[PDB]
């Protein structure tokens, strides 16, 4: 039984890997991809999502929506377009760009071209899916969560029928872009704060706690090559170059011998949650902090001290680690998908 | 010579008067009304806008959109009619179909969504030669949401609002006014967006626009020869909160707020204007929604101007305002009849 | 029948008038003056307090303490005299020894430390039958610092202050008054401490206490027969900021703030009083120091009262105030002579 | 050459160990001890400091001051005295209490008894020491830093002649009592914020980053016993019981097999700084955060990225780790002191 889902993301090298996993996994039935602002503008993340789909021969099959350009109440941190940063550095996209098929979203919306795309386009599609869902509809989110916050402001009564599985936050280790907070939260902390208060069933499936243990080592690289290079050496090198585009920065700035892979871990949670530990708690997102906005603050310590003197209700599930065998299961899943993509590319 | 505009509001007795003025004024060509959350839910403010239109025989002419139910990042203050003082049961049951439904291709009102108005506003903004005029007299959540979806449209929008207090204190909170403090982040966003923003009717002005005995007698004189029923309805609505204004707020005669903003679009020559930088307080625990300006620092001598503020009506302005309102009420009375 | 008290202030022309009133009034028995930071450094406010005392022939009688140089957790706004309008060179060079030095066992003023006043105040608080009275007319940093060192003394202190604005807007910032906004955490601490706190002279009152032509002529009549030199000094000091008050703040005639707080201790029957909960804004970016009350919620109907607020002088109060001030100025004039 | 210093602390089991190290080390010449509010009231921390001194036969030699009872602008987190918590649980102090000699501070101040002690008593003594110092005067701080903040408000011109060595903060790991902040900072973040802005030469000598690696293991316990029990078995058991009083809480709540020892690490920095790594940076203390007040936020990442595009001047030294051999050097120092104390007790 396949699980219908939507992907909300900001590709982004990590997000590209997540899309690949979600789309090629037979267990996930991707209905649409919506893109958000991030390190680059939402127009660039839109193009990068479509680049990903076209590379894997699915750009004619999956509608892609271009979402909101900035946070709810804060400024974008996106580079100016005059920096000339694609957001998917490391490879030449010129062939993928020029062979790009028509976006199926355009026909859904009755638009003639992509210049008509508006941030709230995805709303009606998501509402159809939420309404049709027997229990809850599954959204995988691996960038800022502005798009989902905007949706819930327009459709508050849908919150109770949405399940979110995200790459976001840090709990028992420190942050990345800021001392104690993670990029996806700190770029729009009000958005995640809204979502947690809305009635959404929210899982922090892939915080830094987990993703910093999911490292692209030499062993992983050789496993990738073994699975892909017999079928498409060109795809092999593309995927390696993308995985290692920020390897120097991770090493020199962040002390990483081998770089982490974040976003696909969230999709893996929807595919195979048995590999993850889970704990329910109350998560407060810092919004007032001058230096600490986006911190994910929990009552986990108070639960381990004095369980039934706890005031605030649980509003989230947090996955703090993978179980034994979980890392191997994750890499086997990713390698399988990359192998299948390699076969289709040829 | 008419000015195309949209009304964003939360009726509300004040907003009802503003709708009447804007719609019946030949100078303002109302394209649509969007409603927002306030003291009452956005579903109630929606119905109240439609009640107003149907009372004045325009519910078949003007599309009404139902907007956002809560602030961007704060909780609603809406309670479980919003237009007390009269019986709306006949107006409700004779209500014609909302023209917005045909614009949207909807079969019924349950399909209305908060972002419905977006495409209509964008068409109007795109078609405008200079800027398109929006009159806003409730929370500004709807416009903030619009600008998040259409950021490039900010530079082609002109906003005329009833909002804020500057040289006097607030109403619902010590130093802030209801429309701002209910969603301060919204107005903060708008001021930063590139919108041409005028605080046309802060409390500074509206607390001098008072429904006195003289005003009531002028209303009666203009309306009661044509529709005694409308006369009493409008008086009952104007005085629904008179005791609360007296006992809570020290008002001998109650203020009328929102129509003053529409009057600014009709006849701005009656208003004083000053340009300044307005900072909206969002971090304050007790002072969120305060409109803080650099007006004092300008009179002594950094931050660029982001708004126009109208601090008073000029001599003759109050009389001009009441003459305009009474004229419109007179015309409505004629259309309603006995 | 006299009331023992201490003055905490930042002279300042207003504070100078307050010192004069408190010291020469037979109803107030001034034990000491402590000075605080303000527009000028605490070292300058110290000298200005001593200048005031020496002008009125009391610098040998009243110990003056030099208090804290900056707010608890914010930066000073002090610039690199603080009593412009007159030449103090003679008053400075004839300055007698500060009696505080002998109380402290110090040889010279360079040994003065901000916490020097603490032991003296504690002796007074301990000896008080009920509560000891402090008049405060600058930042309240000194008293906040005292209460951090002597928390158990809070319940035996009564504070009468010039501070805040409630039903009108602020001065130096849009919605807040100078004395609060310079150290809002200090007043926040004090209100939470158990001190019996009265906002005796907010802007609400002091902006109605105006140095008009009539006042100036009453001053001249009372002083100039005894000391024409003192007459001109006091007028020049009262009108040093008259142009700025007019041009910046719209004042035809300038206000006199701080002495109104001392007048409250002398004759409280001239003031209206209301009890409420005051929250001091500390988190606001543009609104820190706002005095936010539950007065509106009380007139509609949770948080316990923590202050008394005087919102107006009663009929006759302004005349009683000016009669008291002019009497004191007359007595000072007599002691100075020609 | 001995280094004159003052100790500001809130004993506290950790603080007790720090006092022992500082007082019995010949390299540190302790001038006075000032106590602050913490988990218990400042009156209890005062008594606990005097208990420590009397146990080690120094209560007649070192003046102890009782400092401020609460933070600058926040409420105390001290238990009510009706909880009946000493603040030095694990041993019976009744003999130490009744043999307590007169506090030398009383004669310095001209007081007849301890009930006359006031929070600002230490000010004049510290100012004498700061004035006499050739370069800067050294303060070791291992609780809330309210006392030093209060001092600097009264003596702002002394800031430039004070060097502070503290146990405080967490940088590259998460907090203890709150998700991302450490107890000593979060109890009065405004105090440390004031100090960093004042011109004090400030070293975070012992953040959790270090102290969570300084663990009282079985090996340590046996080394203690070997050094002390031949001279005073009673002292041996006292010190062990104190070191392990919170062992269960550390294990069950915080995942510690063996418990950390915090405060003495700060004194060890003044004794032997060569065992510590140092980095200069700008530290911002979060004061506005609702859930994150007391977070120590640094520009260390921006230094490793783009050194000479840094705006804010350095205001602190941070010690992020001990060098190789540092842990062993620390334990050798502590064991030596405990051995010497054992010999004096007999
Ligand atoms: C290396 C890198 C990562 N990311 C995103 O950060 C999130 C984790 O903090 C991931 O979703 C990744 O896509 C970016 O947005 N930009 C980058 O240059
Ligand atoms: C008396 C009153 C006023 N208002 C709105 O407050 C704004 C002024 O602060 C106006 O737009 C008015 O509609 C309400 O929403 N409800 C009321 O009961
Ligand atoms: C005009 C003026 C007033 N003040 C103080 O502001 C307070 C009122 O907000 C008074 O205590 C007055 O001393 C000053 O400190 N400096 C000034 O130049
Ligand atoms: C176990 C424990 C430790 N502490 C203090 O926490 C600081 C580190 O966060 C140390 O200075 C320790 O004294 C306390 O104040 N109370 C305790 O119960
Ligand atoms: O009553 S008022 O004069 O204020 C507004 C009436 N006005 C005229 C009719 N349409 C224009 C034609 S269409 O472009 O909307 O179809 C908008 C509404
Ligand atoms: O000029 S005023 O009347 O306002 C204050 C004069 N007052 C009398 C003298 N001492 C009391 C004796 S002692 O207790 O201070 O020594 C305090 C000062
Ligand atoms: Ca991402
Ligand atoms: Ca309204
Ligand atoms: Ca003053
Ligand atoms: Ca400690
Ligand atoms: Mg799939
Ligand atoms: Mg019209
Ligand atoms: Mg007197
Ligand atoms: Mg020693
Ligand atoms: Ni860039
Ligand atoms: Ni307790």
């Amino acid at each position: 039984m396949s699980i219908k889902c939507a992907l909300d993301c900001d590709p982004g090298h990590d997000d590209l890997a997540m899309i690949m996993l979600a789309v090629y996994s037979p267990k996930l039935d991707v209905q649409y991809i919506s893109t958000t602002h991030g390190n680059q503008t939402v127009n660039k993340t839109y193009q990068n999502a479509r680049r990903t789909l076209n590379l894997i021969k699915r750009a004619d099959k999956i509608p892609v929506y271009r979402g909101y350009s900035k946070p709810l109440t804060r400024e974008s941190v996106a580079c100016p377009e005059i920096h000339g940063e694609s957001g998917l550095g490391g490879v030449d996209w010129s062939e993928i760009d020029r062979t790009m098929p028509r976006n199926p979203a355009l026909d859904i919306l009755g638009y003639k071209d992509e210049s008509e795309l508006r941030p709230d386009d995805f709303f009606k599609h998501l509402h159809r899916l939420v309404s049709a869902a027997e229990d809850k509809f599954d959204i995988i989110s691996t960038g800022s969560e502005t798009n989902i916050a905007q949706y819930l402001l327009a459709y508050p009564e849908d919150a109770k029928k949405i399940r979110m599985t995200t790459m976001a936050g840090n709990f028992m280790i420190v942050g990345n872009i800021m001392p104690f907070a993670e990029f996806n939260v700190l770029i729009d902390p009000e958005a995640i704060s809204n979502i947690l208060q809305s009635g959404v069933d929210y899982t922090f499936a892939a915080p830094l706690d987990i993703t910093h243990t999911v490292l692209v080592t030499e062993k992983v690289i050789n496993d990738i090559k073994a699975a892909t290079e017999p079928y498409s050496p060109k795809f092999t090198e593309m995927i390696i170059k993308l995985l290692f585009f920020f390897k120097d920065t991770y090493r020199d700035v962040f002390g990483f011998i081998d770089p982490p892979l974040h976003d696909p871990v969230a999709a893996f949670h929807l595919i195979a949650p048995e590999w993850f530990e889970h704990v329910r708690c109350h998560v407060d997102i810092e919004t007032k902090g001058e230096y600490t906005y986006g911190c994910c603050c929990t009552n986990l310590i108070l639960k381990k001290k004095d369980p039934t003197k706890i005031v605030k209700p649980d509003n989230a599930t947090v996955c703090l680690k993978l179980k034994e065998g979980g890392h191997d299961a994750f890499w086997n899943q990713m390698i399988t998908v990359w192998g299948e993509i390699a076969k289709e590319i040829g």
